[PDB]
């Protein structure tokens, strides 16, 4: 709601970084990711979850040519799902919702027709030993500029945790709680 923690990222970019305590690093067969955003950027990474060093697994929510999508890897090759029909960089508030079940995924913006992707043949299922949630894209040189609100990832309200000064959150660069 109104109480959902909201952060503004400026033109110079910033990062909010959640690092799981070592023993708390999760492994999942399915994920759920959602965030409210407003932006005019043609390109930027909003959120990326990475596994521990040496493991290639990741899950990345990003905008490319004004269109929002998720690319992820759970141990085979990059799997992508995208809202290709309509751009989201119109400077209006949207909600993007993503689910993953093994190699399968869904993606919806607002109330638009749902995108679904079901890779064929033998697949892996586990997103192994997740180590960090990077928000804002600055670390990968694709900074997000705009507003992020009410980020939800697998039960974690990460922006709420940032706003509450969670000891496993680091914030730097051009980012501000509103
Ligand atoms: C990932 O998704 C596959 C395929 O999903 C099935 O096919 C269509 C996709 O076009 C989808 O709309 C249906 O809902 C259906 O689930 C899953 O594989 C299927 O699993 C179901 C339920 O266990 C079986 O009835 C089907 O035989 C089976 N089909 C195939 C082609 O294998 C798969 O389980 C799923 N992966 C995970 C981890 O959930
Ligand atoms: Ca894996």
């Amino acid at each position: 709601g109104p109480g959902s923690a909201t952060y503004i990222f400026g033109k110079s970019g910033g990062l909010i970084l959640y690092t799981w305590p070592a023993n708390d690093r999760p492994s999942t067969r399915s994920d759920r990711l959602a965030v409210g955003f407003s932006t005019t950027v043609k390109d930027g990474i909003l959120v990326r979850i990475d596994s521990a060093p040496g493991l290639g697994d990741f899950l990345q929510l990003h905008i490319e040519q004004g269109k929002i999508g998720v690319v992820f890897n759970i141990g085979t090759v990059d799997i992508s799902i995208k809202e290709e029909r309509t751009p989201v960089n119109d400077g209006k508030y949207h909600v993007v919702r993503f689910t993953r079940n093994g190699a399968n995924a869904t993606l919806q913006v607002d109330n638009w027709p749902v995108n679904e992707h079901y890779p064929t043949g033998r697949q892996l299922t586990i997103f192994n030993t997740q180590a960090q949630i990077a928000i804002g894209g600055k670390d990968k040189g694709r900074l997000f500029q705009g507003q992020l609100s009410g980020l939800y990832y697998d039960g974690l309200k990460v922006l709420n945790m940032a706003a509450e000064n969670n000891p496993n959150i680091k914030i730097n660069g051009s980012v501000r709680l509103v």
